[PDB]
């Protein structure tokens, strides 16, 4: 009562790894428990395709792809992962009218450069992409669901308004459930699941006439379709949360006439750029492709591994930020350069491989570096420890390679191990 | 009367559930760390005297996988020792039949040893023990197992491990594995800690005078010098379980007085070819560079994917064996080159992505493949059925690969697992 409920899963029969994720339905870390087995189904929001991206979007999109291989090829769950592509929007109409384009046109070559600069990045393509456009007829199905739940209600003009009071009323039902506080129709909160089309616009059929899907509808019938009634993760910026989250909440639990939909939500925080989110509306962004043209992939996923992922992040332009990581980025390059010159110079005739006290340092200090990385990971995800605890590493094997007679099994270890931490980060050496 | 076994505590562990083939209990025993997520693992290495045969091959690959399967994908932290035994009766008499030192010998095919272990893709351990340059720490090592009362010196200047004493114990058992394999000594079955050594033999100065380390005791030496009192692993093949490995046990549990060195022993089963042992003294032996000029390192490790590592196998010579081994990798390579290439050439700007019903049979095998492998390596790394899932699953993705659109973001998510699968069975392709 006045205040949204949220149940833990239950933990036997599913893979337990005590890992601590800050979930935005709770407002705090909570150990993360999968609904089935070491299975994650994972829903995140993609972008309106209609101009280039920027480093905000890269920040968001990197970071969870950092945290979907610290989820597989760390920590080995099972991710199913869902992103959908907008490629219906009023942005894109008004854009292709401009562009003198047929608006699936435009939104397919934006759409391309999207994944493209995702490839650039080293951001791994999601198990399934759903666009709009091909989604549509199982839109319609979705909000007659809704309807026929007794949860919206249909216009004269032929719109379709989710209806919030009587959502409310229900016991089994919260409305805003992660910002209670943000919040033709019956209440002006009421929002369109179809939006009756206007002339010259692109539109569809529908029992309620010609119109176009409503700016959440699509994710909740998307990942539903596909992932089913319960979400073990559904991501997005901050921005997201409400109204498009929430809605999205409100909307599938409608559908499916139950009381918990995701069971994590998490949001990554806004790139800023001399004080203010990197936005396409203040002309302060920066292209990933502008990016890429002074920077390397290496270069920008450190930006982001040093920032925590659910924390606003600072970028001072004109290299400034870019100076520590490029300076990191050298570093592991010129660290792999030595040790694999080592392990190739190595001779076994001429050398003694006593395990020596140098030696052993050297391999307490390994294991303890693995540990701490562990901890970082469950910590939320905590990269720029884990980051930290391999650049202390790599000094200490520096220092080792220069002077002591080498371990050669130990070294050829250590890079494995290096080489694991950077696939997860995503780092290519 | 009966050897005891002491299954390590579970609290605060890395729980999988991995079930072990244990020499100890001559069972199958749930595998618990005697710490978090660490496993100390000792490793008896070759008599470098000879080339390396496809016997060593099956041991040392078998060993290999099953490291791979402890690290790569249970996540747990091994810290491996193997030793080179390059002083042994073997290495004298050969170096006087060739005319060249001992030690010449010995890193000779020490070094051609471990190419050929890097050959086939075996990784090297952590540590590497060599026992002429362990001879001090052997010393002190007999020292204190005399101190303890558990060792008697000959007139000659031999050190004898006195079982009769060590028996009294009611804390030791002599020959714990194999109970029933059971002038100058107390009891027949007294095995040599040091041998008095002839004027004419290499020698090192000790406390009893100029000698030799006995057969048995370099291994309890440089495994507790390193790893300490508690072993998680200690391995070696079938032969070595008695009088080598028992011995080992009872030398380092009279060294510190405590009743269980090794937590867990593994031994792996045979090569025969022709139903005898594949074996140098019965000249029946193929060396790993003779086979590697007829099959791949691919093909090689598929044949002993192919065999339960703790059973023993027979190899038919003349390309018998081998035919399976060349089918099942060259079905691997062209499923990885159909896959690559469609991956490569996939075009966004031009598909159609609609989950269909194709899809998520696809991916619905998928994940159900990922919960079969899983049950088979907890199964005490039964590689033989986890292949046989690969390939069935292989077979449908070529099946979906040829007719149904595809979803890239599925087939890339599967080349993925399955590269993570071989690289657990240390296959490149
Ligand atoms: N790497 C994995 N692959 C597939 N299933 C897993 C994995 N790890 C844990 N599980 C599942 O997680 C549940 C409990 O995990 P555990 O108690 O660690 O065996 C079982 O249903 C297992 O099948
Ligand atoms: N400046 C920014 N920093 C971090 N994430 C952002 C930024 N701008 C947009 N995003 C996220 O990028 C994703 C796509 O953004 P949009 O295309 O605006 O829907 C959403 O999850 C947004 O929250
Ligand atoms: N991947 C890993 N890396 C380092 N330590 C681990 C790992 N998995 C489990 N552990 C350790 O195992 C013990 C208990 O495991 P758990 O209960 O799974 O956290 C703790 O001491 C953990 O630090
Ligand atoms: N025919 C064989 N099959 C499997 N393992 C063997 C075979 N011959 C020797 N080994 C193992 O290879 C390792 C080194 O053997 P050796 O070089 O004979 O001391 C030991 O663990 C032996 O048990
Ligand atoms: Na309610
Ligand atoms: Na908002
Ligand atoms: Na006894
Ligand atoms: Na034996
Ligand atoms: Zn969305
Ligand atoms: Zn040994």
């Amino acid at each position: 009562g006045s205040l949204p409920k949220w149940n833990q899963p239950s933990k036997e029969g599913k893979k337990i790894t005590n890992l601590f994720v800050n979930n935005s339905l709770t407002h705090s870390k909570v150990e993360f428990i999968p609904q089935e087995g070491n299975k994650i189904k994972w829903y995140a929001c993609g972008p309106t395709v209609y101009d280039a991206a920027h480093l905000g979007h890269a920040r968001t999109y990197v970071s969870f792809d950092i945290i979907r291989r610290i989820l597989v090829n760390y920590f080995k769950y099972d991710v199913f992962m869902v992103i959908n592509i907008t490629d219906i929007d009023d942005k894109i109409i008004k854009r292709s009218v401009e562009e003198k384009i047929g608006f699936t046109e435009l939104a397919r070559k934006w759409e391309y450069e999207f994944w493209e600069d995702m490839k650039s990045l080293n951001v791994l393509l999601p198990t399934a992409i759903t666009r709009v456009s091909e989604y549509v007829g199982d839109i319609v199905k979705y909000i007659e669901k809704i309807i026929e739940n007794k949860y919206a209600y249909v216009s004269e003009e032929g719109s379709v308004y989710f209806d919030i009071d009587e959502f409310k009323k229900s016991e089994k039902h919260f409305y805003a459930r992660m910002e209670p506080l943000s919040v033709k129709k019956k209440n002006a909160y009421d929002f369109a699941l179809w939006k009756s089309s206007k002339p010259n616009e692109p539109h569809w059929d529908s029992p309620w006439g010609k119109g176009r899907p409503g700016w959440h509808i699509e994710c909740s019938t998307m990942a539903s379709n596909i992932l089913g009634d319960v979400l073990d993760i559904h991501s997005g910026g901050i921005d997201l949360r409400f109204p498009h989250h929430d809605n999205e909440l409100a909307q599938s639990e409608a559908f499916f006439d139950h009381s918990q939909w995701v069971n994590y939500f998490l949001h990554s925080g806004h790139l800023h750029i001399e004080g203010l989110k990197m936005s396409k509306s203040l002309k302060n962004f920066i292209t990933i492709k502008n990016m890429l043209t002074k920077y390397t992939s290496n270069q920008i996923r450190i930006l982001f591994l040093l920032n925590k992922w659910d924390n606003f992040m600072n970028y001072s332009p004109n290299g400034e930020s870019m100076v520590q990581c490029i300076e990191i980025d050298k570093s592991f390059t010129n660290f792999f350069a030595i040790i694999l010159m080592k392990i190739k110079n190595f001779d076994l005739n001429s050398c003694n491989l006593y395990w020596s006290d140098a030696d052993n340092k050297l391999n307490l200090l390994f294991r303890q570096t693995k540990n701490k990385i562990h901890e970082h990971f469950l910590d939320n995800f905590n990269t720029p420890d884990a980051l930290l605890a391999i650049q202390k590493l790599i000094t200490e094997i520096n220092i080792y390679m220069d002077k002591e007679k080498i371990q050669i099994g130990l070294l050829l270890e250590i890079k494995h191990y290096i080489n694991f931490i950077f696939d997860t980060f995503g780092l290519i050496y």
